[PDB]
C-alpha cells in the first residue's frame, strides 16, 4: 500500500516540504500523520477522510444519515466496539459491513478477526465523532 | 491478520537480499531469536533499520523519545515496575485513550500484559529505541 504522505504529495494536496515538516513534527509527538498535517494547517479533516479512503480503497460513509441495521450492531459487544472504534452496521449473508474511524489500525484489525470469526468483512470509514455518537445511539 | 512479513518487506525495499533472507531464516531456527535480530547478528541489517521497518510493517510511527512531548502526568498510570518489565511508557492520555511508546510493539505477550494492566484505556502505539525508553523510565519516574 502507498503511504499516506506520499499519496497526498502525488495528489497535490500537500507539498513535499509540508510533508517533511509534518514527518519531523510527528517524530516529536507520535500523533498520526494526517492529524499532524491538520494541526500544521496543511490538510483539512474532510480531505483526510477522503484520502484515507483512497489509500485503503474503502468507501467513506456519513453514519449520521446512514441506515444502520440494528440487529447487526449487537454482533460486536459494546465493550469491544468502543475499544476498537468499530461499529457493525450491516449483515448480508455472512458478510458484515463495519464502520471504523482508524481502519489502518493493524491491532484493531487483528482483534476484530478474533471477536467476529467466520464472517466476511466489508469496511467503510467514518469520522470518529460519528462512530462515538453511533455507540450511544445503537447500544 | 495481517502485516506483510518482515523478510519480504526488507527484500522488496532493497534492505536485505534474497540469499541473505534465506540464510537468516535457516540460522534463526530454534535459537529463540527473531528474524530481525538474526539479520542484525549476520551483519545484513542495523538496529536503526530494524526499528524503521518494524514501524513500517506495523503501520506506526517512530518517535524520538529524547525530544518528544511526554505528558509527565500520564506516565504514572502504568506503575514503574510494569513499565520496565514491558518496555512500555505512557506518554499521552486523552479521554480513555493512551499513547504508549514501546521498544517492541510486535511483542504480543507484552501487549496482552499491558492490556490487562491498563484496562478501560485503549491504546495508540508508537515505537522508540530501547535505550531511549530506559532513559525515559529514569527521567519520568
Ligand atoms: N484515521 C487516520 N489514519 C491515518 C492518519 N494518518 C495516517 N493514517 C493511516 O494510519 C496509518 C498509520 O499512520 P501513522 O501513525 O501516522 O504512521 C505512519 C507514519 O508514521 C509514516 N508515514 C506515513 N506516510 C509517510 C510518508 O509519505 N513518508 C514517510 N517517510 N513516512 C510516512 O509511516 C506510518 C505508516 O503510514 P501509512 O502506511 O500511510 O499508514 C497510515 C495511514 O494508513 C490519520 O490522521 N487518521
Ligand atoms: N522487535 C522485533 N520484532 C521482530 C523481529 N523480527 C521479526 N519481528 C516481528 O515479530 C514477528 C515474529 O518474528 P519471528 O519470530 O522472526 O517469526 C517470523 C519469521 O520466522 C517468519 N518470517 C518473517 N519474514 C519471513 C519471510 O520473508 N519468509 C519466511 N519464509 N518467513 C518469514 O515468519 C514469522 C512471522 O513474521 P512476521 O509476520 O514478519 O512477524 C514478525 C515481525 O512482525 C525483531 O528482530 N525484533
Amino acid at each position: 500500500r502507498k503511504r499516506l504522505g506520499d499519496l497526498l504529495v502525488e495528489e497535490g494536496i500537500v507539498s513535499e516540504a509540508q510533508l517533511e515538516q509534518a514527518l519531523n513534527a510527528q517524530k516529536n509527538t507520535g500523533r498520526r500523520l494526517g492529524d499532524t498535517l491538520i494541526s500544521l494547517g496543511f490538510l483539512s479533516e474532510t480531505q483526510l477522510l477522503n484520502f484515507l479512503a483512497q489509500q485503503l480503497s474503502l468507501p467513506v460513509i456519513d453514519l449520521s444519515r446512514a441506515h444502520v441495521d440494528i440487529d447487526a450492531v449487537p454482533l460486536l459487544p459494546e465493550v469491544h466496539a468502543r475499544r476498537l472504534r468499530a461499529l457493525v452496521i450491516g449483515r448480508s449473508g455472512d458478510t458484515l459491513r463495519i464502520a471504523m474511524s482508524d481502519p489502518a489500525d493493524l491491532f484493531a484489525q487483528e482483534a476484530l478477526l478474533n471477536q467476529l470469526p467466520d464472517y466476511g468483512f466489508e469496511f467503510v470509514i467514518a469520522p470518529e465523532k460519528q462512530l462515538v455518537d453511533g455507540f450511544d445511539r445503537y447500544y
